[PDB]
């Protein structure tokens, strides 16, 4: 059977391919017949909507009427109403029994008394029905609009009787509120949210964020004090792209790939806006002077001033900051005059990047130290891995290092850099949550999937097999890094590197700040004291046959094996020996460590060794039982046995690992060397040599610190054991101690961050506050401590002298990317995007209006000390070459004549998704016009003339001319689709009438001069999801939009395929 049949008194559609449709329009034997779903045909002839009008004018609409049409009357976003808007009536219904005027509090929420359509309508009547003050009737957006109205009085009785029983209705917001977000069951049995248009629903786009979501904020007519000058929110200025274009540095062995993005979470800062630019300068000046700034009336408020700066997340923000950063540093210490001046003040990039090593050194001319990933990357990749994954030794001779230390033997050469193993974030966070993972597939089963998690009882679950598994063999570690002390000592031994130790390789990653050690620290310590008194001179790497590394140390004035030195070479210079292979047997191979022909006919002894036991540890000559001690030969060789060396397999070895130092040391003998007075004229601000190598960063902090609970005693809190343990980072040799992040952190859980568990510092509202007391006075800390004992941590550190007889070094953590959880709502205009800030491209969330959580207190620290000092700065000479500066990416220079005192969203470049919902922002369907109550401008709709007991009705009207029709709020439709509650969709045209296909002017029309083509029947019924037939027998598909579908293969329910060319 083929074309139209009746099956049944019923009209079917069979195509000349034999098969029944579903979704096809057209004119069949003279008669315009529409199949819907069910393939059952319709007259396209009949209106399907209920024709008329209904009055929403009541006897109670004088009442609820607002008494003030004024902002005075209604909670607003930048005169905007939202679905949490509450408004004062004209009269309050009150106790339900009687009509009185409404005091200056009688406020009530207009979801009471209006509703943007019939369907919210209907549902608000069931959901307040379920909490027992509604009837029992199930209304829904089906029902009758007056049946509604008169559930809506029945509710409003109920409601008020509540109200006067309380004396309040703060239960009333939070019911409200909790509607807003309800769910509910539906047909397919799944649960819905009821209110989709108010839920992250419909935040829907790409989910490439950490967040799954993000918007740019864009310039929009609608809202004045959101919108940006022009040449701001530049995007994705990462030191590569800096310039507006991709420009790799790197040359031949190395990449110049760039791996940044604009967006990485929270509310993403406009580094790009001069102003900005400015205010993070004034932040930086405040850091440098926290001391002097917060405690005037303390003598010693000189002393607890921070020192050096890392930037962090170089590749989410703007690069113009760390020349931003450079310049204050010459300006403020005179820096670029020598390495003295500049290795009193050591900051670090976060530059994860490739090419940024490359960028910084060409570029930015080394105000900050690059990272060696490199170095990181090869150390866990040949020891730490499992033994199924791991590389050969062999590996750290390769030519793809930063550093090729094979035969390094000078000076000023080497890229100035800090290297490292392990971090906060790096290589501490994921292997917990792919513990999270292989324990609880049922929520998280992709690795990935894990990290995200927040709940308090899946963290202390992991950490315990964490812990548990640090403890096991290195041939039974399922998660945690093998050989770490043998790691450890390559990191501490290499020449032309400043290295960072992790907090957590010393300590547990969790529990009680430096309360309990890991099997590693006897190991490491030894190392870092040992550093201080062997390690210096020139180096070489070697690998023998049997893939056993020998690095060694020639000591201070030795700078190659062939090298004589001078007096201080004899004592000086370490030699380390490291396998990674369990079962290495040497048999009649020999291991040799080549030290000098300045270390020849020489007693060594062991610093490090290793047993089946663990790891024995010597920290001076006399505790060396005397058959261990060796002698060098004629050559300055040392030649090992496999009597001595052998596969081992303990908790801290896979392989082996052994450590040789000159025997006869003095204790006043210090390896490191005082920073050259010598004037520099190089570009970069650091160099590669003894001086540097000298330096130590400790990282001292962990993510997963337990948080001291809210009535902790004193000494809980991190700053007071820092200031009590200030020697043992001195005799480590530390001498840059890098600090937490130190400002008071939001618990709202947005990320891992902002978890109250681990409060870190990243996530914060106010970058001026390191915890200062409360309004009350009460101490009110952060998870570190107050301010108060953040200072005294600070003095403690700068009263320990490292070996130039200078102060231990305080890192402050620069964090200019975002912010989080802020406290007001504005109007902005959204887009929603990616990380990369690329359009998602959905129609629905172009140019919008969204109440953000955007807008900073102003009676914050930030409203103190923002820009304060930057009027102070201008006037210094020594800053003019920072102001006149012109900024790579601005092109411009710096802003500091306006301060910021508030954040607002003209400072932001976007924001990841807040869920609010696309129509959180309230709006007339009929106008297409948002709410506005503090203008009367003809871009904003006045309020439902409900609301200002003015005439008002709803419905469809049809009329001598055509068919009107009118929204709840009781305006005309005109350019705009409406849906019906049938399900149905109409467009109605300028002068306010409905668009009908006739016969003279078939039904494909071009509606709005917008070259977009869609199918409309007599009806008025505009067709989505379907096929459209034409008089002449042509056929069309018309999408989810209802837009005809041009040059592109439309698939079939039933898996069939047509493919429509351009047109037609
Ligand atoms: O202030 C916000 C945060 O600041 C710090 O973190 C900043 C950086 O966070 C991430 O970097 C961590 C990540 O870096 C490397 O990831 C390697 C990946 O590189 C590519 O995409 C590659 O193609 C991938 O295969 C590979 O996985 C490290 O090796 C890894 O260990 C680290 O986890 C961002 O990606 C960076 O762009 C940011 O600059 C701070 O640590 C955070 O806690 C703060 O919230
Ligand atoms: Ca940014």
């Amino acid at each position: 059977l083929t074309g139209v049949q009746n099956i049944d008194g019923k009209k079917y559609y069979f195509d000349e391919q034999g098969h029944r449709r579903r979704n096809y329009a057209g004119v069949f034997n003279n008669e315009f017949i529409y199949f819907g779903l069910d393939g059952v045909g319709q007259s396209a002839i009949e209106y399907q909507f209920e024709k008329g009008l209904t009055s929403q004018n009541s006897v109670a609409t004088s009442h609820n009427a607002a008494k003030s049409y004024d902002t005075k009357s209604f909670t607003n976003v930048d005169g905007f109403l939202t679905a949490n808007s509450w408004y004062r009536p004209t009269d309050i219904l009150r106790n339900g029994t009687k009509w009185e005027p409404s005091t200056e509090t009688d406020f009530r929420p207009l979801l009471m008394t209006w509703w943007p359509d019939k369907e919210v309508q209907a549902n608000y009547l069931n959901y307040m029905s379920a909490l027992g003050l509604g009837d029992q009737k199930i209304y829904t957006g089906a029902s009758s609009q007056l049946d509604l109205n008169n559930a809506a009085l029945i509710v409003q009785e109920a409601i008020e009787k509540k109200i006067s029983l309380e004396k309040s209705t703060k239960w009333l917001d939070d019911s409200i509120k909790s509607f807003i977000k309800s769910k509910r069951k539906d047909i397919q049995g799944n649960l819905v949210d009821t209110n989709p248009g108010w839920t992250i629903d419909s935040e829907t786009g790409s989910t490439n964020h950490l967040q799954n979501g993000a918007f740019i904020f864009t310039n929009s007519p609608l809202v004045p004090e959101a919108n940006a000058a022009e040449g701001n929110r530049l995007i994705n200025r990462t030191p590569s792209q800096q310039t507006g274009n991709h420009i790799s540095y790197a040359s031949q062995p190395y990449s110049g790939d760039d791996w940044g993005y604009e967006l990485l979470l929270g509310n993403d800062v406009d580094n790009s806006n001069p102003i900005v630019q400015a205010e993070q300068l004034n932040w930086i000046h405040y850091l440098m002077n926290f001391g002097t700034i917060t405690a005037p009336q303390d003598p010693d408020a000189h002393l607890a001033n921070f020192d050096s700066i890392r930037i962090d997340a170089v590749d989410n923000v703007d690069a113009d900051l760390l020349q931003i950063a450079g310049d204050y540093f010459k300006a403020a210490y005179q820096v670029g005059e020598n390495d003295k001046n500049a290795n009193q003040h050591i900051h670090i990039l976060q530059d994860w990047s490739p090419n940024d090593v490359w960028y910084n050194q060409q570029v930015n001319g080394n105000s900050q130290l690059t990272m060696d990933a490199t170095m990181q990357n090869q150390l866990l990749a040949s020891l730490t891995r499992p033994i199924t994954s791991r590389d050969s030794m062999k590996s750290f001779t390769k030519d793809a290092l930063l550093v090729h230390r094979t035969a390094d033997n000078s000076y000023n050469q080497a890229v100035p850099n800090y290297s490292f193993i392990r971090a906060h974030d790096s290589e501490v966070q994921t292997i917990i949550a792919k513990i999270i993972s292989d324990k609880h597939p049922d929520l998280y089963p992709t690795v990935d999937k894990a990290l995200l998690a927040k709940d308090s009882a899946l963290y202390d679950e992991a950490f315990t097999e964490y812990n548990a598994d640090m403890q096991k063999i290195s041939s039974q570690k399922q998660y945690t890094h093998n050989n770490m002390p043998s790691a450890y000592a390559i990191l501490l031994t290499n020449k032309d590197t400043v290295p960072r130790v992790y907090y957590g390789d010393l300590f547990t990653d969790n529990g009680e700040y430096m309360a309990n050690k890991t099997p590693y620290y006897d190991a490491i310590t030894s190392l870092l004291t040992a550093r201080t008194k062997f390690v210096s001179g020139g180096q070489s790497l070697s690998v023998d046959k049997n893939d056993v590394l020998t690095s060694v140390r020639y000591g201070k004035g030795a700078l190659s094996a062939t090298d004589n030195g001078s007096s201080d070479t004899r004592n000086q210079g370490i030699g380390v020996i490291v396998s990674n292979n369990p079962n290495l047997d040497l048999n009649n191979d020999k291991v040799t460590l080549s030290m000098g022909i300045s270390h020849a006919h020489q007693a060594y002894r062991p610093l490090l060794l290793t047993n089946s036991q663990g790891i024995v540890a010597y920290a001076t000559d006399s505790e060396v039982p005397q058959n261990l001690y060796k002698t060098t030969n004629d050559k300055g060789e040392l030649t090992f046995d496999a009597s001595e060396i052998k596969g081992y397999d303990t908790v801290q070895t896979s392989g082996y690992l052994a450590v040789w130092v000159p025997v006869g040391a003095s204790d006043e003998q210090d390896a490191r060397t005082i920073a050259s007075t010598e004037k520099n004229n190089g570009n970069s601000v650091y160099h590669s040599n003894a001086a540097l190598d000298s330096q130590l960063i400790y990282e001292g902090f962990s993510n997963f610190q337990t948080v001291p609970s809210k009535n902790a005693s004193a000494d809980e809190y991190a700053n007071v054991i820092i200031a009590k343990h200030a020697a043992d980072f001195n005799k480590w040799g530390v001498t840059s101690f890098q600090m937490a992040p130190q400002y008071r952190s939001s618990t709202d859980g947005s990320f891992l961050d902002a978890v109250d568990t681990v409060q870190n510092g990243y996530a914060f509202t106010d970058r001026y506050d390191l915890g200062f007391n409360a309004a009350d006075g009460s101490k009110n800390p952060t998870k570190y401590g107050t301010d108060e004992d953040l200072r005294n941590a600070i003095k403690s550190l700068h009263a320990q002298k490292t070996y130039d007889g200078s102060s231990i070094q305080v890192m402050a953590d620069f964090v200019p990317d975002q912010l989080y959880n802020m406290p007001l709502e504005q109007a902005v205009s959204v887009i929603r995007t990616d990380k990369y800030g690329v359009n998602s491209e959905n129609p629905d969330i172009q140019n919008i209006i969204y109440a953000a959580n955007i807008k900073s207190s102003g009676t914050d620290y930030q409203s103190i000390y923002g820009g304060k000092y930057l009027a102070e700065l201008q006037k210094n000479p020594l800053f003019k070459s920072l102001f006149d500066r012109i900024q790579i990416s601005t092109k411009k220079t710096i802003d500091p004549n306006t301060r910021i005192t508030q954040w607002s969203a003209k400072y932001f470049n976007g924001s990841n998704i807040q869920g609010k919902g696309i129509n959180y922002v309230l709006k007339d369907w009929a106008s297409n016009k948002y709410f506005n109550v503090s203008s009367n401008d003809d871009m904003y709709s006045r309020l439902p003339k409900q609301l200002m007991n003015q005439e008002s009705n709803t419905g469809f009207i049809v009329d001598d001319i055509g068919v009107k029709y009118y929204s709840i709020s009781g305006y005309q439709a005109k350019n705009t689709f409406v849906e019906d509650g049938n399900g149905e969709w109409y467009y109605f045209d300028n002068d306010g009438y409905m668009v009908k296909s006739t016969e003279e002017s078939g039904p494909l029309r071009t509606v709005n001069a917008s070259s977009k083509k869609y199918y409309i029947l007599p009806n008025g019924v505009e067709i989505r999801n379907s096929f459209g037939q034409d008089i002449q027998g042509n056929t069309y598909y018309f999408d989810a939009r209802g837009e005809m579908v041009t040059s592109q293969y439309i698939s079939d329910d039933t898996q069939n395929i047509y493919y429509f060319n351009n047109d037609g």
